[PDB]
């Protein structure tokens, strides 16, 4: 099996079904004792929380979700009726991140999209009937953050106000990203600096509001 199957049936055996907290403790426990894995981590984790209980959004997307450590901490926190779409490229991974969210009981808050963010952002007005985003958690390719930051304004799916978090701006890292975004009119920017999950390393996340055009 693969890790991300390890991290999937120690959840399973180790946290206790339909409470999302014991779902993420689980997961930071293996993912410090046993193997490594890119989740954002606790450490990062209390920063988006911070964020999200800020903003309390109604409609949240989420580009990468790995295993759904994200997914659980962002759908944990969101108020009744709110709703999170995630988008995950490898579909080994989107069904580990299904299970994950069946698991924390938080199913009916989360769609997980299998496919590629370039090819689902111009789907999401008219099949998913999205209007515009509350926030969106940056969290797949370090390359894609800008071209799909721009992509998403093209699509119509940012408003005043809507809230970028972007992981790991520092490592691996995202210079054209934050350079971008730290120089445009368009965004107001904040830096977070924390430490790579699971790791003496530092990192940190970026939070850019759009401003509209
Ligand atoms: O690559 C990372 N994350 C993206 C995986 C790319 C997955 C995608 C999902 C998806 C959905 C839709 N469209 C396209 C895509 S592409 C990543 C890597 C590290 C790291 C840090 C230090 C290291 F030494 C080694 C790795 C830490 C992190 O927190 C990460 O998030
Ligand atoms: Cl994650
Ligand atoms: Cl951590
Ligand atoms: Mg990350």
């Amino acid at each position: 099996d693969t890790k991300e199957q390890r991290i999937l049936r120690y959840v399973q055996q180790n946290a206790k079904p339909g409470d999302p907290q014991s779902v993420l403790e689980a997961i930071d426990t293996y993912c410090t004792q046993k193997e490594w894995a890119m989740n954002v981590g606790d450490a990062k984790g209390q920063i988006m929380d911070a964020v999200i209980r800020e903003y309390s959004p109604s409609l949240v997307l989420e580009l990468g979700a790995y295993c759904g450590y994200s997914a659980v901490r962002m759908a944990r926190l969101l108020q009744p009726g709110a709703r999170l779409l995630t988008m995950e490229i490898n579909p080994d991974c989107a069904a580990i991140t299904q299970q994950m969210l069946n698991f924390a009981g938080l199913q009916d808050k989360v769609t997980i999209l299998n496919g590629a963010s370039q090819d689902l952002i111009p789907q999401l007005k008219k099949k998913y009937d999205v209007d515009t985003l509350d926030m969106v958690f940056l969290d797949h390719w370090k390359d894609r953050y800008l071209p799909d930051t721009l992509l998403l304004e093209k699509c119509g799916l940012l408003r005043k106000g809507t809230v970028l978090l972007a992981d790991n701006v520092i490592v691996p890292g995202t210079p054209d990203f934050l350079a971008y975004v730290r120089g445009s009119s368009s965004f107001e920017c904040t830096h977070y600096s924390s430490y790579l999950e699971y790791m003496k390393v530092v990192d940190g996340l970026e939070k850019a509001i759009y401003q509209g055009p």
